């Protein structure tokens, strides 16, 4: 009996993405657009669905308006008569991650799932959660915790799990200077994905027995085991390794998107085997016009969504979301361009993330003058400008 039939996925989607700065000023991190493909939250949601988990809850917190609208419009196909449910819970004040689940016990117990699968909604990755449920029951564990096997140095910006010979967890440190290594495989550490499988009876206990803090109390006073991302990752034939991304900074967000322009991308957005569902509208095709001595609308080494009209504009190494209008004599290079952006004639922009809906003035130049760029816009140390409508308005 597939254990997924009896599980509920509970998605924590209050993450602010503080380090994305003005990208997350009027939206939560899980609402952030990714890949010309989806919003970040759709990865976790899609994994649950693809894994056979048909009961999903999503707890929101900060600036959730657009996230909730997205869920309402995109994730609307679950029917309770078929033992399917999708609950949007702005329960999660809020006060904590644990409280996000606690305060909606009265939504959970009616469904009576045998298993809870707690998921962070702010990471991009694909995983078949049935593996982790089978480990969780077979192992007799109180909690199974999803983990990345990363080099000890890279584990420094992570909650890290110190394990023993058979993967049982003996301690946990937040951001360790010298991350405890894996026994017999030192120089790799086991970092926390913030993915926790429980028995539901147990967790209601844990939540209503310590609610009115932290559940690594289980580590010390109980039985926590570790599940490795590599044991249940989903990989397409065109992905050379298990893909996971945090896109925690403007650099990392830019990079993950622009990497999709590669000839052989790390993430395969063309894969059908483990599909990412999202909110999408019927959209006309992308259009390229003008082929002149002075202007040519085309794209090279780029990803272009539908309803994009590239009119005498030159795009190189760029990713455009739906709705973009790029106008004559403009040029984009190394640009990640969110939906519905307009690029005026003669504008030239390089190494930018352009926010949703921004109208870029005729003639604007970005990525020529680093000093002017840092005055007008959010510039990273690496040279990426994040451009919003409010930065454009005060020029």
């Amino acid at each position: 009996q597939p254990l997924a039939r009896d599980a509920m996925a509970y998605v924590l989607a209050g993450g602010r993405g503080s380090r994305l700065k003005e990208l997350t000023d009027r939206r939560a991190k899980p609402a952030v657009y990714f890949g010309g493909k989806a919003r970040i939250i759709d990865f976790a949601l899609s994994n649950a669905l693809n894994s056979g988990i048909r009961r999903i809850g999503v707890a929101t917190q900060y600036k959730a308006h657009s996230l909730i609208r997205h869920l309402q419009r995109g994730w609307d196909f679950f029917r309770p008569e078929r033992n399917e449910s999708f609950d949007i819970l702005p329960a999660s004040w809020y006060e904590g991650t644990a409280d996000a689940v606690y305060q909606n016990i009265d939504i959970i117990e009616p469904y009576a799932p045998e298993y809870m699968v707690i998921l962070a909604g702010d990471h991009i990755y694909k995983m078949d959660y049935e593996y982790m449920l089978q480990q969780h029951v077979d192992s007799g564990a109180d909690v199974t915790i999803g983990c990345l096997e990363v080099p000890r140095m890279e584990a420094t910006g992570f909650g890290v799990m110190h394990v023993n010979e058979k993967d049982e967890i003996i301690d946990f440190i937040e951001k360790p200077a010298d991350p405890p290594g894996i026994p017999g495989n030192e120089g790799f550490a086991l970092a926390s994905m913030g993915i926790y499988v429980f028995h539901t009876k147990f967790l209601m206990e844990a939540v209503r027995r310590d609610a009115a803090d932290i559940i690594p109390y289980i580590v010390e006073h109980g039985k926590a085991v570790a599940h490795r991302f590599a044991d249940s990752c989903v990989r397409s034939d065109f992905e050379h390794e298990p893909y996971w991304r945090d896109v925690g900074t403007i650099d990392a967000y830019w990079q993950a998107n622009i990497d999709l322009t590669d000839v052989v991308p790390d993430l395969d957005i063309y894969d059908k085997s483990w599909p990412i569902w999202t909110y999408a509208e019927i959209t006309p095709p992308a259009k390229f016009v003008h082929d002149d001595e002075d202007r040519r609308g085309s794209a090279v080494s780029s990803v272009v969504s539908g309803d994009c009209i590239i009119s005498g504009a030159a795009l190189n190494r760029s990713l455009l979301f739906t709705g973009v209008r790029a106008n004559s004599y403009s040029r984009l290079e190394n640009a990640v361009v969110l939906p519905s952006v307009k690029i005026g004639r003669h504008a030239q922009l390089s190494n930018v993330v352009i926010d949703h809906g921004v109208v870029i003035p005729e003639g604007l130049i970005v990525g020529e003058d680093p000093e002017l760029d840092a005055k007008r816009f959010r510039r990273t140390e690496s040279g990426i400008c994040l451009i919003t409508q409010s930065m454009i308005d005060k020029l």
